[PDB]
């Protein structure tokens, strides 16, 4: 089997890119925020306090003939953002693109915080990241692809985000006219639970490229860049007027800036961030002063490949027995 769903970014920004899926039967179609850096498939629902819902479309289990309460399994979630959400859960079929799984763990919210309930563009989360990070206690629960996995032609989806455009998430084959040149992979640490890899270096705008080891996460629920603090140094080094902001909260920079390109490394190949991605406009309605798109990762802990970065490539998420990243220019 297959499956092939467009993502669609939420605002001007791509801040986020949700996808729909159709949730039990008769079918009830939620738009998620797909996440490769988490592994809970959750959703505002009918059982979320009604004070933290504004607007999202909710899924309501008792509306659905083949859903099940899932007995006595809770799930709580804490993102890196500091957002959160928790509830109990059913399962019920889910298709994604046409790719349906029956069975799936449907994390029902009973609570979310501020963050979800005020982006009423954003119905849930699908997890796509590795099932060991999955929540829901007293029973671990799978991910929508480790449960398609087996079905699957082949044991891959792939990320074609687009700037500031619709994209795709295909399951289960390689769309081999999505890219250009070729896809290099590379290897993954599961170790942590996320798609963790190591770019071979960077190089800023028509700068010289920079061999160095960056450890970090493929992670399309999280916008932006992050990356070491000397990496982002360099990079806002090459605009004029830019700086780090405490106030704001990262590098901020003039609006009346060209950015530069960021490149990053796969093995000897090299992905090219053009310089408009990293443009997160105004801080505040009607600043000239602009929000970076490459943040330092200090403090978080660890890398992140966002966004940003993402969807400058084409990037396969090989789940075969040893998992690898695949990248490719488009
Ligand atoms: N991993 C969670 C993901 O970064 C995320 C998605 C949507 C949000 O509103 C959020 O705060 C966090």
């Amino acid at each position: 089997s297959t499956g092939s769903a467009t993502t669609t970014p939420i605002d001007s920004l791509d801040d986020a890119y949700i996808t729909p899926v159709q949730i039990g039967t008769p079918a009830q179609t939620l738009n998620l925020d797909f996440d490769t850096g988490s592994s809970d498939l959750w959703v505002f629902s009918s059982e979320t306090t009604a004070s933290e819902v504004d607007g999202q479309t909710i899924y309501t289990p008792s509306k659905s003939t083949t859903a099940k309460l899932l007995s006595g399994a809770t799930w709580s979630i804490s993102y890196g953002d500091g957002s959160s959400s928790s509830g109990d859960v059913y399962t019920d079929t889910v298709s994604v693109g046409g790719l349906t799984v029956t069975g799936q763990a449907v994390e029902s919210a009973k609570k979310v915080s501020s963050s979800f309930t005020e982006d009423s563009t954003i119905d849930g989360l699908l997890g796509l990241a590795f099932s060991t990070l999955n929540t829901v206690s007293p029973t671990q629960q799978k991910t929508f692809f480790d449960n398609a996995k087996a079905s699957l032609d082949s044991p891959v989806f792939t990320a074609d985000l687009g700037y500031h455009a619709p994209g795709t998430y295909n399951f289960g084959f390689i769309d081999t006219t999505a890219y250009t040149g070729s896809i290099t992979y590379t290897a993954v640490s599961t170790k942590q639970g996320f798609w963790e890899w190591t770019s071979t270096g960077y190089a800023v705008g028509s700068g010289t490229f920079k061999s160095t080891s960056i450890d970090g996460i493929a992670d399309t629920g999280t916008t932006l860049l992050y990356l070491p603090a000397t990496v982002v140094s360099a990079y806002w080094a090459q605009v004029s007027g830019a700086k780090s902001s405490s106030s704001v909260g990262g590098y901020v920079f003039p609006c009346s800036a060209t950015l530069p390109s960021f490149t990053f490394g796969v093995g000897s190949a090299r992905i090219v961030i053009p310089g408009d991605y990293i443009d997160f406009g105004p801080i505040s309605t009607g600043s000239s002063s602009c929000f970076g798109g490459i943040q330092s990762s200090a403090g978080i802990g660890i890398n992140i490949f966002g966004d940003v970065a993402l969807k400058a490539a084409f990037v396969v998420f090989n789940g075969a027995t040893t998992p690898t990243l695949g990248f490719a220019s488009k």
